[PDB]
């Protein structure tokens, strides 16, 4: 039992809401958030941006120093940061960004990284201002992650094209 509340069950480990995902989880504080983030995590916009917003900018200045340690992620990698205000970690997973010319097969490798996580509160990856039809996004999550996975989407339109479409 856990403290994710309204969602609809898409299948034994995958669910599904309308929220916005800052909301949630600062309502939820999960053990893991994740990020829809780019390699150089450079939070701008999108969920990534709104999240570090949510955090007064420590997400960015985090990632900052990981960058500067590290260099960038991979497309369909991922790095396990605080997650500050809003849950005790942030999983920043990149998934291919469609308008910049990335491989969207990538997408599966993206929600592997899900399957280190018991339990994940996340978006759809790729979808958004990434570019990826978000029903997809939705197939290769239920089809690829194994662990918990509750599913915010904060578009309400889409939320229900999403529910009356799936498979
Ligand atoms: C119309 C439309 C907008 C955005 C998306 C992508 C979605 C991630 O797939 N974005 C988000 N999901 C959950 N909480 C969020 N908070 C801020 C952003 C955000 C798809 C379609
Ligand atoms: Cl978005």
């Amino acid at each position: 039992v856990n403290s994710f509340s309204g969602y609809l069950k898409l299948t034994d480990n995958v669910y599904i809401k309308n929220a916005d995902i800052v909301e949630e989880a600062k309502k939820v504080k999960p053990t893991v958030v994740v990020n829809a983030a780019n390699v150089y995590l450079k939070h701008g916009g999108g969920v990534a941006g709104a999240l570090n917003k949510a955090t007064n900018n420590a997400m960015q200045v985090e990632s900052d120093d990981y960058i500067a340690t590290n260099g960038p992620l991979k497309v369909g990698g991922s790095c396990v940061l605080s997650g500050h205000n809003l849950a005790k970690h942030c999983l920043h997973v990149v998934g291919p960004n469609v308008n910049k010319g990335e491989d969207i097969q990538l997408l599966k490798s993206a929600y592997e990284n899900f399957n280190q996580h018991e339990v994940l509160l996340a978006p759809l990856l790729s979808a958004g201002i990434f570019g990826a039809d978000p029903i997809h996004s939705l197939r290769v999550c239920v089809d690829t992650v194994r662990t918990n996975v509750y599913l915010a989407v904060f578009d309400k339109n889409l939320y229900d094209k999403l529910v009356s479409s799936f498979l």
